[PDB]
DNA sequence: CGAGTCAGG
DNA sequence: CCTGACTCG
């Protein structure tokens, strides 16, 4: 470990604003908002810098420098230094690069997670590991201020040498303008939403957190008295030897570490004791209590009273964002009891309005195009009811021949064709033998042979290649999809079925926000993006913007790409996100 | 801190 | 098929 030449500079000079840099705009701790920035390092034509962020940060001229977007900047996960600024009043623009969304293009598989990560897949390696240089745990501290200083300016070094052999690949790749006019955009806009955060009525939330805990108490002892003791509902384990040694209830299902205890069991076993329901009303209330009445409420910030999550873009290996602390992409919905969580999400200025808009089907419209099924793509040019058509074809039954449980079982089936669900798949989640889940799946394929060709060309595909890409040129890498091993195979033949799939809607999507975020501006419109959920878009606005929205919006995300087949958009807002439906 | 469970897509 | 939070041992 010999030293890295730099500056570790007491003040900012003339030659630290050369119009082209690296630059680490340094936040350790894990959740950025409202976050120390521990230290600042610049690399350029002229040299190597450290710069103190109480100096560096009150220097008006590196301000100026640091929200000119003339001043292009090089960096890795920009929008962590971005939003860390924000909460300090200060913008920063001319983002040209950023490592992290460069390395996640290139191989998502990677989970490039520091700049020493990016860096090892061109070989270089003359930067440490975060980790190596915080530490992990409770001892997750800063360094001292050489130890800091040289780490700095080495992920600043590294940055200005990588950029050009990641945009070498990127391009060979076509991924280019996926990164330039995509994923960097999108990034910004990410920050704004990220800073705004999502105002939270706590009061409405305490209250149901009363409501919940008397219910949960009722149920608590009806549950001691039907097994005559107290035990741990909560524990797998215990509730394991309640069932099936107490009380002798039948084993259908074990785990690998013992008995199943999973809600899909405890239906099956509803009939044979009372108990059985009220361990399943106590798992659905205290989900609530636990995590969305207690968890919300521990986030939300008591100056504001607003929740600010982090939205994941370089995680997931489809091109899907993911949400932390709070997730706010699995807020319930499907139960009326869970719902009205919603009624706790409120606009944050009076007279503001929640607009939601979301895309209907947008994943098996996204096959119908990529498959480019007569049959499918016909029923969503007629805008028909996707299930029951399906339902009508495999059970070749006219329209009102078609039974409310047809109708489930070909929505199920809908559901996992777009992941290539396999017949032991489908027959567990509609519990009927594989032979009859078989016979499900070959009818689909009569119907819609397209499907089937798709399937089996993008399997081809993904062993030649050895990957698979989605439309704006997404890549994920499938070695294996030639495993020896049936298991492993199979998960990898539906990653290649389903990745171009979910991959394209979440390209479609993103692209919407960029043009969502561009229209917006243009109309000088006050509405702006609170949240996205994977196929739908939160917006606060005023409530004298809601018929302008109610046209633009929609708009917007039908047009984001053009399909074989139309993307259709529903929308809904008032007083709260429970209201906006 | 792996496993299990369950909230969302 | 793609996720994240909570709890337990
Ligand atoms: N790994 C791990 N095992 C635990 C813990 N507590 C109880 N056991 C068994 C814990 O914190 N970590
Ligand atoms: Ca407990």
């Amino acid at each position: 470990g010999s030293k890295m030449a730099f500056t570790l500079a007491d003040r900012v000079t003339e030659e630290m604003l050369a119009d082209k840099a690296a630059l680490v705009v340094e936040v350790v701790e894990e959740n950025y908002h409202d976050a120390p920035i521990v230290g600042i390092a610049v690399v350029n034509e002229h040299g190597r810098f450290f710069l103190r962020p109480e100096t560096a940060l009150a220097d008006p001229q590196f301000v100026a420098w640091l929200g000119d977007e003339t001043k292009k900047k090089s960096m890795f996960d920009s929008k962590r230094a971005a939003v860390a600024l924000k909460w300090k009043g200060i913008e920063l623009c001319g983002v040209s690069f950023d490592l992290l969304l460069a390395a996640y293009l290139l191989d998502p598989a990677q989970g490039v997670d520091d700049v020493a990560a990016a860096a090892k897949m061109k070989q270089y390696e003359a930067v440490r590991p975060d980790e190596a240089v915080y530490g992990k745990g409770a001892k997750r501290a800063v360094p001292d201020e050489p130890v800091l200083a040289e780490h700095l300016v080495r992920k600043a070094a590294a940055i200005w040498e990588l950029e050009r052999p990641f945009l070498d690949e990127l391009r060979r790749n076509e991924q280019d303008r996926l990164l330039v006019e995509l994923e960097q955009p999108l990034s910004s806009i990410l920050a704004e939403m990220e800073f705004a955060g999502v105002k939270v009525d706590t009061k409405r939330l305490e209250q149901m957190g009363k409501e919940l805990a008397e219910q949960l108490g009722t149920v608590e002892q009806r549950i001691y008295e039907l097994a005559g003791q107290e035990f741990n509902i909560n524990s797998p384990k215990q509730l394991g030897v309640i069932l099936f040694e107490k009380l002798q209830l039948p084993v259908l299902k074990k785990t690998k570490t013992g008995y199943s205890t999973s809600a899909d069991v405890l239906e099956k076993l509803a009939p044979y004791h009372e108990i059985v329901e009220n361990i399943l009303h106590y798992r659905q209330l205290g989900k609530l209590q636990s995590t969305y009445i207690e968890g919300l409420l521990k986030v939300v910030r008591p100056d504001t009273k607003k929740v600010h999550t982090i939205f994941n873009q370089a995680l997931t290996q489809t091109g899907r964002l993911s949400s932390t602390e709070p997730n706010l992409q699995n807020i319930p919905i499907r139960l009326e009891e869970g719902r009205k969580i919603r009624q706790a999400f409120v606009p944050s200025e009076s007279d503001w309005l929640i607009f939601a808009a979301d895309y209907s089907q947008i994943e098996l419209r996204v096959l119908a195009h990529i498959a480019e099924d007569d049959n499918l793509m016909e029923a969503f040019r007629r805008d028909l009811d996707i299930h029951t058509k399906t339902a009508m074809d495999i059970f070749q039954v006219s329209e009102d021949e078609v039974t409310p449980n047809m109708r489930r079982q070909a929505k199920a089936v809908n559901f996992g064709i777009v992941y290539g669900i396999s017949d032991y798949g489908l027959a567990q989640n509609l519990n009927i033998s594989r032979k009859e889940a078989a016979e499900f799946i070959e009818r689909y394929f009569e119907s819609f042979p397209g499907v089937k060709r798709y399937m089996e060309n993008i399997v081809q595909e993904a062993k030649q290649k050895g990957y698979v890409t989605t439309l704006l040129h997404r890549r994920r890498y499938l070695p294996d999809i030639t495993s020896r091993n049936f298991n492993v195979r199979s998960f990898a033949e539906r990653m290649a079925m389903n990745t171009p799939i979910q991959g394209s809607a979440a390209d479609i999507i993103k692209k919407a926000m960029i043009d969502l975020n561009a229209r917006l501006k243009e109309e000088r419109l006050q509405a702006h993006l609170l949240l996205q959920v994977h196929d739908e878009l939160i917006l606060e606005a005023p409530k004298e913007e809601m018929e302008r929205l109610c046209r633009l919006v929609p708009e917007v995300m039908e047009q984001a790409v053009t399909l074989r087949v139309p993307l259709k958009v529903d929308y809904h807002y008032g007083s709260t996100w429970y209201d906006a439906k």
